[PDB]
């Protein structure tokens, strides 16, 4: 029993994302034209994409019930699948990467390559959750998704940092890269521990809360820190 | 009664888009290599994406019947939903923005950010039309879509214009930006007045004609004006 | 009878793609930071996207049975449709184009325009295979797809080559462009000769083998040649 546990994890972020959007409009309204202003735009779009994700889940548009396959801890049982989360990450995670790439001033060759890997990660993660014929294919898609994640992590952890040191944004970039790497690693852990994976935690409402908490930090806190710094150091960024 | 009213609004643009494509091949065949030639390519792709959209609708591939929720003027009634229009805009509107960004010579940081917002606009607009559980979620998605539209409009209306003045294309860019802003504003008005929204107009054939007319100007006339100017001023653009 | 013929064409490439990935990690581990390293990343992602495609097909996630329309050689018969192939090309073909564009050092204006056309090609090809109301619309989508393909071919065949000569990569680019043009032309031929098109070949297992063979060369051999050359000429590429 937990329709309320599940629904509260969703409404709470519709409220938080909405508040973040207002706060960010306030914070960036006077930012100078150019690169600084572009990052402000990305910072606004991260919570807007997040609200779309939560509305898809609350409305029922992007949620369905799926039956787990033989071998799964819940084999032959119906599980609620919030596939709308996995689908929407294909738009919000590239926006986070866009914000970070604009900040580090990376060449779009690198930005395009990282967003491509990131989309591969999200598409294969969705496939992992939607696959029901055999347990093997669910984990095979999860593994491929991890492989795409490594490509993204390698870029944060290395190439992109090179670009930041040269744009005069190494310090803020180091803070945001570490926060991103740490929080992003939490999504596949939640997936593997919850109903979709090993089912060590069998509550979909609990797992939904785990993702909602990760979102608050990976998206809203992330974006506030980034936007506050850019507003306070706009000459460096336009430069 | 209006299978004919609806079907004619679709075939008419398959014919017009097809004619535009032939005219554009004729107009741009001799354009010099580089930036001018890239814009010619985008100008060809706008009507090609448009024809795909109309074929999805005419074939039935991207059309379904949906039932309106409690509170809607047509609550508990089946309505034809041309969701293929909303879906295909996710590919054609970025092409229009690409053509305008190549023209204004914007940095791809800005172009990527604007196309990202534009895709958010189109995806949330589709969600608005496909949502059926509650009337509230339909309008919530419509509002978020409007928010993404504002980000795109802000770019036309400001940042991009800066880039154009510096590329030597301010005049043609001012003409095309104004035409785009005006015509693009007509799509959410049609959506809100027609069956999907307030249903002040309850004919799906009429609303389909409203969109078809907007397409002729937003896509075909838009592209002809752009292509004619680039063919006539290719030195400025390659420069 | 041929569940085995069909399934072997899929498992064989899961194995080959997996081997390619290991070989490429080995080959590119020491490549210098920058452009060379980005191409290595794309070279890794081509086979990773390919494995996702084959897992979607083997699991049943991206396969369905469709009934052919009046006038088709198999009118009123159920045909297995591997639509997951067509869908996944929307991610793998842009990666191939990305690798080639990084190699030729093209401006992202051109790269974005070519990937846009390429996605149009893949989306309309999928529509061609998924359309079932009338035979006419299947071929109309196939023709539009061909039109988008011409835009991509024009870029390989011309604009991109200009960029390569200027990056010091003309020779390797000429080899890879020719291999790409030739192998890519084989996909629409297979589509038109097999069950989806004219049905001159009515075995879905045979047609699946035709695509699998094209994939080995268009993706794995392609990527090995590209990666071997970049590892051996990294100074030219970083330069
Ligand atoms: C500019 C951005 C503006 C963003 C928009 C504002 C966001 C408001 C969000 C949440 C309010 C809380 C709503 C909580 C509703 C809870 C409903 C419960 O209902 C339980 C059950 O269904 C009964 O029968
Ligand atoms: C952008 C600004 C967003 C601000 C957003 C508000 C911030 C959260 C605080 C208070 C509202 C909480 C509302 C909680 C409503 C609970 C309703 C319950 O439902 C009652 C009953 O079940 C029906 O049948
Ligand atoms: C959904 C239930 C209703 C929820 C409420 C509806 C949301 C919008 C409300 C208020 C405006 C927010 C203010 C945003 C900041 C305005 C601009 C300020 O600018 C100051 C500037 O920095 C000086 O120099
Ligand atoms: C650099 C990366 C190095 C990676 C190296 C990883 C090597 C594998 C290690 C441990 C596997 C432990 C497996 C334990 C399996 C227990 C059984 C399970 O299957 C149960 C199923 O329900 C049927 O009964
Ligand atoms: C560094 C070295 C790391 C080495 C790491 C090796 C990890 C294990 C690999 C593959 C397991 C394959 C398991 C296949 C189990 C088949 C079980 C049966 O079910 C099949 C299913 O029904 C089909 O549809
Ligand atoms: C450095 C780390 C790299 C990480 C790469 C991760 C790739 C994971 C692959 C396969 C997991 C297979 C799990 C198979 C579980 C089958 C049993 C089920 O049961 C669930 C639960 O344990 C019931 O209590
Ligand atoms: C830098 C820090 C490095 C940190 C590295 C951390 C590595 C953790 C790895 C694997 C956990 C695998 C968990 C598998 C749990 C399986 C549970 C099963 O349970 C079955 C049930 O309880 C009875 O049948
Ligand atoms: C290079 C680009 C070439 C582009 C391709 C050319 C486009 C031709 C378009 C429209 C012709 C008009 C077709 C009108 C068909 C109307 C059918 C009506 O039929 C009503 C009803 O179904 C009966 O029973
Ligand atoms: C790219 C070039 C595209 C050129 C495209 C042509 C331009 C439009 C003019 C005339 C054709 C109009 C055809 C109208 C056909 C009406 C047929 C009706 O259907 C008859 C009957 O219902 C069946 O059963
Ligand atoms: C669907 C029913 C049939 C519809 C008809 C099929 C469509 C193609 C027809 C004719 C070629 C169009 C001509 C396009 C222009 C050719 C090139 C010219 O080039 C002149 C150049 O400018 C000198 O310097
Ligand atoms: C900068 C932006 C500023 C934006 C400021 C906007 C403030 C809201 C204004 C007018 C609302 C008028 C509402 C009239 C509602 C009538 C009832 C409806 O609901 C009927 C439903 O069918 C149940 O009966
Ligand atoms: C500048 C300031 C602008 C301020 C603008 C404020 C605009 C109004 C906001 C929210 C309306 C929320 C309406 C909620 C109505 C709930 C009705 C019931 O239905 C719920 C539905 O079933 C659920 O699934
Ligand atoms: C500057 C302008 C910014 C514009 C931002 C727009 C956001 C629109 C949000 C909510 C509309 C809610 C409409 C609720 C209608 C419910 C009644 C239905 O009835 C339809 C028709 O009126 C029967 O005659
Ligand atoms: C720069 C120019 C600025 C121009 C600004 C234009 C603003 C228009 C705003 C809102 C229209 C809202 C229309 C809502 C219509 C509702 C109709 C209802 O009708 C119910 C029925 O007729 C009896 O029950
Ligand atoms: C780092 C990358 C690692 C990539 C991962 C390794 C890829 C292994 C692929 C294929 C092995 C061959 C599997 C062949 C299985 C054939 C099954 C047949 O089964 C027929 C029928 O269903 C019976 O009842
Ligand atoms: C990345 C490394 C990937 C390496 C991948 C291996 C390379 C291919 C060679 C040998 C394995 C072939 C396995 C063939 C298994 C055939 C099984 C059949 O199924 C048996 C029976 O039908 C069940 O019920
Ligand atoms: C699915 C069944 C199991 C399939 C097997 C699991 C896949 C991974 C296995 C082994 C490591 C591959 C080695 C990749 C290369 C390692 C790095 C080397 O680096 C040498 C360097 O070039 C010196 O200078
Ligand atoms: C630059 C491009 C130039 C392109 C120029 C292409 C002109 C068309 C050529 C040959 C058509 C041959 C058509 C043969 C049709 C046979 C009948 C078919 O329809 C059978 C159907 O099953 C009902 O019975
Ligand atoms: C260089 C010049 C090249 C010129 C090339 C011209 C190629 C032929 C064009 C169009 C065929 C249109 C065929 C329409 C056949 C309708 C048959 C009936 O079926 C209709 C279907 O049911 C509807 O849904
Ligand atoms: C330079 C080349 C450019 C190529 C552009 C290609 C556009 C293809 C368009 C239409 C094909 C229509 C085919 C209609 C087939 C109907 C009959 C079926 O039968 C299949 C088979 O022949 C039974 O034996
Ligand atoms: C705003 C949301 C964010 C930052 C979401 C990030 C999500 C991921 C990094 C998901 C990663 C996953 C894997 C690496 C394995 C497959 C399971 C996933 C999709 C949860
Ligand atoms: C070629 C077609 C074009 C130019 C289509 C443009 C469509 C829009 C600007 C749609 C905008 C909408 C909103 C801003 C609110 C939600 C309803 C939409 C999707 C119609
Ligand atoms: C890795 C896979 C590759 C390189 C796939 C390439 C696929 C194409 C070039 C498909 C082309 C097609 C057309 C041009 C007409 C419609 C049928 C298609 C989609 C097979
Ligand atoms: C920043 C550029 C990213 C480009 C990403 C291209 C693919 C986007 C796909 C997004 C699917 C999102 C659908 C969301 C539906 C919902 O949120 O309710
Ligand atoms: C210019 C680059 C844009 C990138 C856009 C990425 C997401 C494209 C999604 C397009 C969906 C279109 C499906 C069309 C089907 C039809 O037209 O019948
Ligand atoms: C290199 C950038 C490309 C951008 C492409 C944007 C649109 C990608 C859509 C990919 C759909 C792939 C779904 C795959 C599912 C599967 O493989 O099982
Ligand atoms: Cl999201
Ligand atoms: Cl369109
Ligand atoms: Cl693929
Ligand atoms: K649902
Ligand atoms: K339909
Ligand atoms: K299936």
């Amino acid at each position: 029993r937990e329709n309320a546990l599940l629904s509260s994890s969703l409404w709470v972020n519709v409220a938080l994302a909405g508040i973040a959007i207002l706060v960010f409009v306030y914070m960036g309204r006077t930012i100078r034209p150019g690169r600084p202003r572009l990052i402000w735009g990305a910072t606004l779009m991260i919570p807007l994409v997040s609200i779309s994700s939560y509305l898809g889940l609350l409305s029922g548009l992007t949620v369905g019930m799926i039956e787990m396959p033989a071998g799964h801890a819940l084999a032959g049982e119906m599980v609620r699948s919030q596939w709308g989360r996995y689908l929407t990450w294909a738009l919000s995670t590239p926006m986070i990467l866009l914000a970070l790439g604009l900040l580090a001033d990376v060449d779009l060759g690198s930005l395009f390559t990282v967003i491509a890997a990131d989309i591969g990660m999200c598409v294969t993660g969705l496939a992992a959750a939607m696959t029901t014929s055999a347990l093997l294919f669910r984990w095979a898609f999860y593994a491929i998704s991890c492989a795409f994640f490594v490509v993204v992590l390698s870029a944060l952890v290395t190439d992109w940092a090179a670009s930041a040191s040269s744009a005069g944004t190494a310090e803020i970039f180091d803070t945001l890269r570490v926060l991103t790497v740490v929080l992003w690693l939490g999504y596949p852990i939640v997936w593997a521990v919850g109903v979709e994976g090993l089912a060590l935690v069998q509550s979909v409402g609990a797992t939904s809360w785990a993702y909602s908490v990760l979102d608050v930090f990976a998206k809203y806190v992330f974006a506030f820190i980034l936007l506050r710094w850019v507003a306070n150091n706009e000459r460096t960024v336009a430069v």
